[PDB]
């Protein structure tokens, strides 16, 4: 659980089940290079990414497809995704939450980091 | 104007229009007394709740009606009101734009305040 | 678990330990009378604050103490507190859970409400 | 003026000021091409971006230099920087405002779409 992602639903009240999320991790050419990825569960959580031995230091982007999410319920929402970028274990390992809270024409995003 | 409201919906991405908005100023007794009130333009904006002379140093509560709201769109909501609840500081000359942006389940505020 | 409130803090990527927190409901003459309260922990949750049987129907207050919270960290908030105010059980049993995510100057609050 | 940028800072309760605003457009071999930038001024806005004329449909996205304010104000943040990605699209008369809301470890994204 070095990595996991939580997305909510604000219209709803609830989580936002069934979210497709792609990680990304800058290569040493300045491309993203795939990572892994997955969909959130029925809590709008997503475990199992990555283990601590692969989650090294670098430059991650956590890719939440909410537009895909919101044309699934009839709603046409402002944003292709939202994207959640940030340097990941250079002061050795952490664990990281990624948040995401939900509306047609707006997220948030928040992250909780943890030193084991 | 030192106090300024500002109200904004995030499933239409547009301002919140003809929002009952009560403002109160805490009194000796520690009751809420009536202060200011109105409804949001169609810019979403409350402007001219009070003046300089009149909005002293106190602790002030903005109520946004937003069950209102999202009942004249057919949204069913989470919150009775939305509340914000703080207190105005002599600190040189200021200005208070209170902004909250408003989702079913969930809302956002954030305080602005400047100097001319 | 029918009312769990959790706390996060936007500062520091953390969650918001020993923050206390107010439950009150509105009594037949209108009044806010204490129900329930608690402090977060170290996860940032308050849970164990009211079981199903006391929580009836009713319009429900739930006051997060932010300014408290902030000052022993050495910041000056905007925002006396954080308060959620929802009408709660009136379609049966719910279980809610009020999340806010603290900065100084601004928060925001969601709300997950189940049906166990 | 199609397209407005404003950017707040939670943590000291004003405009971001001097931040640097990227905007790229999605180009047909799906790469990110330049499309206009700046830095955010005293009121934390950005004007003049673009014009009707050029601001075509399309996929656009807005990167914002979150982590390099932050270090200016001495406080170490959690992204690199925020991206607001978003489809362009004609529907009649259309102003495009993109509001980030910054925290260290945070931010918010609305988007007001209106027609004067």
């Amino acid at each position: 659980c070095p990595l996991m992602v939580k997305v909510l639903d604000a219209v709803r009240g609830s989580p936002a089940i069934n979210v497709a999320v792609h990680v990304f991790r800058k290569a040493a050419d300045d491309t993203w290079e795939p990572f892994a990825s997955g969909k959130t569960s029925e809590s709008g959580e997503l475990h199992g990414l990555t283990t601590e031995e692969e989650f090294v230091e670098g430059i991650y982007k956590v890719e939440i497809d909410t537009k895909s999410y919101w044309k699934a319920l009839g709603i046409s929402p402002f944003h292709e995704h939202a994207e959640v970028v940030f340097t990941a274990n250079d002061s050795g390992p952490r664990r990281y939450t990624i948040a995401a809270l939900l509306s047609p024409y707006s997220y948030s995003t928040m992250a909780v980091v943890t030193n084991p």
